[PDB]
């Protein structure tokens, strides 16, 4: 009963939390859980799945792959049950978080917090992110939706196109800080990995107070929650996503179904109880 | 060429970065890397490897397991190449960090930083953590060595014994906050997993002043580095540990050898490059 979870990286705070949740859920099913990395490379993702098929894994969870179709064909040729997690696929059923709604409540929350510091203008509210993923594009849509309702206007240049990688995000923060002289008063970071780019930027500018900023991040991390600026985070319901990923694998419907799970807004300085219960007891 | 890394949990920041480093090195070796968790339970650790053996895994990295010897006996029956990482085992080769020395330099750094705010007394310097773990005992020893050298005295009553668990650590900070009315000016947190307990404690006491603190944590995380209070972190050279872990897998020498890798002290507000390079550049399909 070997079941595999395919993730882009182990180092990611969201995917690392998913792997912990996945292992426990698989353990309760009596399955044996293994995690493999696709390294966000379609060829690597295909080779990794082929290796898992060669080693006779029973089921695969496909989480955050850049190419869902190529992975599906490999699983289909091997007749290996697979469900998409987090990022949708057309051929197989997908369980994903409600990125648009999560971004909307996140943007509304950081807008309300920043406004307590002083009235805002649309040029004050910026998103660092990208169009490469359905989740990322959905996040910009929720972000624009909350801004449009708040300001009553839309269509400003509020998107700083940054790559999921922190280095491109760091350069964006460096570039923005260069013309404006400050960080935006209210800004949205697309991912926890993007958030690392902000820290790289901040480390380069020791001696800057960065006191006027309010930040909203997709993905949750207790350490990021307690950062010296107020940080609002969206925590996806990974457990429900995996629970639906399971049971969807049991079920034989050929028709692909996309199931959307509502995320939860996390206020600043919140340290939540984690998936590891009594694992770290002596 | 399936090569496995066995970790206690996926969620831990040290083990998650280790899995990232392990994935890259294994890929360069032309191996196929996969990670499994032992949940710090000896029976599940052994049962997990037994299953990997049944599926004919080629090599295994044993990282932070509660029962290194029992895992070794399981590997030995299958003649499966294995090296212990981070936590030593007597029967198989181990690559471990220099926990005692890293703890010593960590304590010296936070002592120096805390002292710059005001003279210290030995009761101001506390450690939250400690475990039957070899790393934990070595860390407590390095902590005591640095305190004794600084103060010129020892036998202070400065170790708050907690499991790795955040909840027990949170209770430890809570009890300390009850007696003192504040957090200690200088304290050492054994693990990044313990560190969550400190955040849980702070979250429980919103609007309450904890006092001015300097914190040293073993293990490194960029977010934890940038916490509003100064956090000094020890970063183990995970890349070297795994490189030494490989090739130790290649060698057929029966004799167990423990290789000690020096960790690096990280000052507050430091963001590293990490083990992920180019992975997050856009694919555009
Ligand atoms: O940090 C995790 C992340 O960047 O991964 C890629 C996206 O699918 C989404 O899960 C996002 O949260
Ligand atoms: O979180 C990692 C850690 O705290 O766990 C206990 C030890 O294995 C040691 O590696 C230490 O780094």
């Amino acid at each position: 009963g070997l079941v595999g979870l395919l993730v882009p990286v182990y180092d990611n705070r969201f995917f690392s939390s998913m792997a912990q949740t996945f292992e426990g859920q698989a353990r309760k099913r009596g399955l044996s859980p293994m995690v493999v990395s696709g390294r966000r490379d379609p060829e690597e993702e295909r080779r990794t799945v082929e290796t898992l098929i060669a080693y006779s894994i029973d089921a695969l969870f496909i989480a955050g792959v850049t190419d869902p179709d190529g992975v599906h064909q490999v699983c289909a040729r091997a007749a290996l049950p697979h469900v998409n997690i987090d990022l949708p696929g057309k051929f197989a059923s997908s369980v994903i978080s409600n990125n648009r709604h999560g971004a909307e409540i996140l943007t509304a929350a950081i807008l309300a917090h920043a406004a307590k510091g002083g009235s805002l203008g649309p040029d004050d509210v910026i998103l660092f992110g990208g169009h490469d993923d359905h989740a990322s594009r959905e996040r910009i849509d929720g972000f624009h939706a909350a801004k449009a309702d708040y300001f009553g206007v839309e269509g400003g240049d509020d998107i700083e196109i940054t790559g999921y990688s922190p280095h491109m995000t760091e350069m964006a923060f460096e570039r923005f800080f260069g013309r404006r002289g400050r960080l935006p008063r209210c800004f949205f970071v697309n991912s926890s990995i993007n958030f690392e780019g902000l820290l790289r930027f901040m480390g380069r500018h020791d001696g800057e107070a960065f006191g006027d900023i309010v930040v909203g991040c997709f993905d949750y991390d207790p350490f990021a929650s307690f950062l010296p600026f107020p940080v609002y985070m969206i925590k996806p319901d990974i457990a429900q996503m995996l629970e639906k990923g399971f049971e969807l694998l049991e079920e034989n419907r050929t028709e692909p179904e996309v199931t959307i799970i509502e995320p939860q807004l996390i206020p600043p300085r919140t340290a939540l109880e984690g998936p590891l219960d009594d694992i770290w007891d002596p």
